């Protein structure tokens, strides 16, 4: 029966209210109990208040009607505010304390999970305070998360007026008995009630909740942990730079502040960074998540040297030369790992910062050949596997469902061992022919990476494991140097190819390196365990890289 | 005969050089005479500031050496350091001193337009400093200038070994006799020499660029003032937002920093801005430069009311919101101009700041239909002439070269008077078939245009001018507010259409509005006069939106 739920912003979405700034004001100060609301709510439907909500004059325009109010309310009292009394100073704090109630979103989240229409329906103002953007921020964090955002001061009308209910209706295309309204004022409710839509008076949010629970019948308190935001690809800002005449870069592109470009591995996308570029938006950096060159919608050339490790990196250059960036913090994984020690090895001028998942840093061998040192590692056997063109392209692209579906699996689901690859000729041969959805993937996210890979195959992924001589000497110029730039390596308890312990030297290397470590994860880092690499991330990002 | 130009960096294309600041330190610190320059030579060819220069180390391991060599120089000279003498502190000082020797650059700038292949070699390091940035700041601002840019540090060579000539004439596919090289040293100079290159020992620039002159025949000196850097579209970064099912907005992005929307007017494209970008991004912002609906590789549907200004405004908002902006700056000039200060009127929290040029802010008349208003004004006609769909759209499309060549003149070239053109019966019925080419474009960029406005015509643009009733309401919502927010008004005095007096009443409601104005300036401001433009909107910028 209901399909549809509204949620008030102050005192609902994002706590506390800025009412309540009202009370506790009067309260800090001594001042008669209620004058601060009287003169806030002055005149009533004709008060300075009322036009502020219907968009009639701005935040800036109505702070000295208010003040006038006050001075009004107190005489009538017959008391004095104090001297440096100040509804701009007032306003201010209580807006910037005012933060998004988490368990409500949450709530809200879940509820658009199993299918319901959510909106949020507020009074608010047009807000051009110096401090404005604290406000644009959190109201861009929260409507994102909605289908529908109603504003009284771009509508024209406000709560209680029966208009703005009927406009909600209509803009739900529900009746208003498939609808849930809630609001922390009754008065604000009654109209909704009058309509027939189910109304909850929100004091504290659990309460709310266990209503809110009872009467959809889905179950929001003491749910598990969510997973992070992730992203819709149409959703997105694309961007593409031609970094030389056969070779355009693709990237997605969230957030301002410090630009930060992440570096997929082999065989992935972009979109393997997507539970990490929103939250590192919301944290205050400029992400670019690339399609590596070879995949997605970046070139991909059919010659090996195109993606030799001096090539690829020369094109990263480029690729900031083009956007007009001096710098990037560059963080990869796997082969996008290896990428970001070599751009901090030869272009530390260009590298903010550093961070590798998974992938350590190890120094080229000078005395030893880098095919015997692979043939040394029977866990590297499916680097040998690659070498031969046409041999890895014609497994891996004959069935990409099965591709995908295969190798995307937690630690505990794995269907290929990465042993004797070669001998076995094949990385599938003792996979099934339908693998069952890994437990860090929908049907829905396989077949993006499928649709990816059929512009261009593995030509182009596989070459990035065929330049092994190429990248060694490239290696053995940088033998003398040192990483003293800021410097992260994350390594994952069970990545039983990258394990942890193979970057046990790294601080020879890099003498400041920090680390994090994952518990429980497997090689796809950043979908298995993606609040973890979420929250090492901008740890280390806010202390070094800002 | 000379068909390339090679310029060091160090003494050269930047100044002061910093080998020099081991002179003045000397000097300041009365230390003997030539103790830091030998410190910093020590071991010649062996010594570790060849290792530096080769690629071998980084900066910052190469310090504390240079700082040994500094101890044993001056127990041979029996003399001792100050106390806090510090090799860190005196090359932070020296890197963020040196800038760009601006007469070089525009020399080095004029020899590639004539068609010099020109190049930079420099001995130098991998920079790997807390202060890094700044140095990268200055390679970037200088190797978009040349053809090649090789640091002695990436090929691990260095002056004046033969091999980086060598090296050199190889990069430029050009026998020794075809070139000129500048340096400062003379050491550097002999072996160019040595393959009989013109060479030129840089002492003073004026001197080093007359020497230069003579030997190219071409004049470098005294020559009269560039126009400002402009793009090369297939340079840039493109990026692509949809911000509703048929709707998706294509920009060009270019610099970091805060993030500044530019806006063009009727009929044009992001391109009108290539003055304005590089040097915006060069002065420390973000630039996105839009196609506007209607317009490029922006989606163009048909219906009159996709344009109306709360539409356009809304889509510019979600484009904010799909990109992770909290804000921006808004910079609009004609149509684009008068979006923007709607944008300020109802979107506030999300403008930093708001700039036009030439478009006034006029509040709507409340009392008189903006047909009527339209009419009012002899100028305006060609407002009329938009109306009748399909009428204007067939003078327009008919011959597109003609069209931008008719329509981009300075204000003493005009060929077309925006006088009675209903009553003429078209915007060209008096202009010639072949309009010879303005003074402010190229028949390169006008074929752009042209090429843009092929995929879709002029009817979504057209329809920009079709929603006079529909905006008026959506106007006469926004008559009680002012705008509070930092804003600035730039006139342009020929401008026959947007005239300065227009605009002579707008502190009624921006009373903290800024302004500039500029002389000889017809409607095409950015490309009329993009040195001023320039100019006025960085200071604007540094000022209130920073
Ligand atoms: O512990 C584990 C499970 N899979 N891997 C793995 C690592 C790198 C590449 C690849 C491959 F190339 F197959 F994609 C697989 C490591
Ligand atoms: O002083 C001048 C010369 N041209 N304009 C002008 C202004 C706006 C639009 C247009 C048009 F629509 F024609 F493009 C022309 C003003
Ligand atoms: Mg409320
Ligand atoms: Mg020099």
């Amino acid at each position: 029966t209901l399909r549809a739920a509204v949620f008030d912003l102050d005192g609902v979405l994002a706590l506390p209210a800025v009412f309540g700034v009202l009370g506790r004001t009067e309260e800090a100060l001594a001042l008669p109990r209620g004058l601060l609301n009287d003169a806030f709510q002055k005149g009533g439907p004709e008060g300075a208040t009322t036009r502020l909500m219907k968009g009639e004059i701005t935040l800036s325009q109505w702070i000295p009607l208010m003040e006038e109010n006050c001075r009004k309310c107190s005489e009538t009292a017959k008391v004095c505010l104090p001297k440096n009394f100040s509804i701009k100073e007032i306003f201010d704090k209580a807006i910037s304390a005012r933060k998004i109630n988490r368990p409500m979103l949450q709530a809200a989240l879940m509820l658009r999970k199993k299918g319901f229409t959510t909106a949020i329906l507020t009074n608010t103002w047009l807000d051009d305070r110096a401090e404005r953007d604290g406000l644009a921020q959190l109201m861009c964090e929260l409507k994102m998360h909605f289908d529908f955002l109603i504003e009284s001061c771009q509508v024209g009308m406000v709560k209680p007026e029966p208009q703005i209910y009927k406009f909600l209706l209509d803009t739900l295309k529900a009746s208003p008995s498939e609808v849930v309204f809630l609001d922390d004022i009754g008065a604000n409710l009654k109209p909704a009630r009058d309509l027939g839509m189910v109304t909850i008076l929100v004091q504290d949010t659990d309460t709310a909740l266990k209503e809110l629970e009872k009467v959809t019948g889905i179950q929001l308190l003491n749910t598990p942990a969510p997973l992070p935001t992730s992203c819709n690809p149409s959703d997105m800002s694309h961007g593409y730079v031609t970094v030389k005449p056969r070779v355009r870069l693709h990237f997605v592109e969230l957030g301002s502040g410090p630009a930060v470009c992440l570096c997929h591995g082999f065989p992935e996308s972009w979109y393997s960074w997507r539970y990490q570029i929103p939250a590192l938006a919301q944290a205050g950096y400029r992400v670019l998540a690339m399609d590596m060159k070879g995949y997605g919608e970046s070139s991909a050339p059919p010659e090996i040297e195109e993606y030799c490790m001096e090539v690829l990196c020369k094109e990263m250059v480029t690729f900031l030369d083009k956007l007009g960036l001096s710098q990037a913090v560059f963080i990869g994984h796997d082969w996008g790992g290896m990428l970001v020690w070599y751009m901090a090895l030869f272009y530390p001028e260009r590298v903010r910062a550093v961070a590798s998942l998974n992938t350590p840093f190890i120094p080229a061998n000078p005395n030893m050949s880098p095919l015997e040192s692979i043939k040394a590692n029977p866990v590297f056997d499916y680097q040998l596997y690659f070498q031969e063109p046409g041999v890895a392209e014609a497994e891996l692209e004959q069935n990409l469902s099965r591709t995908f579906k295969s190798l995307f699996r937690a630690s505990d689901e794995s269907v290929l061992s990465m042993h004797k690859v070669c001998e076995a000729g094949g990385l599938f041969v003792n996979s099934p022919e339908e693998p069952s959805l890994s437990r860090m993937v929908t049907e829905e996210e396989i077949q993006f990476y499928v649709q990816q890979f059929k512009k261009s195959g593995f030509r182009g992924p596989l070459n990035w494991y065929r330049n092994m001589e190429r990248n060694w000497k490239w290696a053995c110029k940088s033998l003398g140097r040192k990483i003293l730039i800021p410097a992260l390596m994350v390594t994952a308890e069970k990545d039983f190819v990258l394990v942890p312990q193979m970057s046990q030297h790294m601080e020879d290397w890099i003498p400041h390196l920090k680390r994090g470590h994952i518990e429980d994860c497997g090689h796809w880092t950043q979908m298995d365990k993606p609040t973890e690499v979420n929250q090492i991330l901008i740890k280390w990002l806010d202390s070094d890289a800002r």
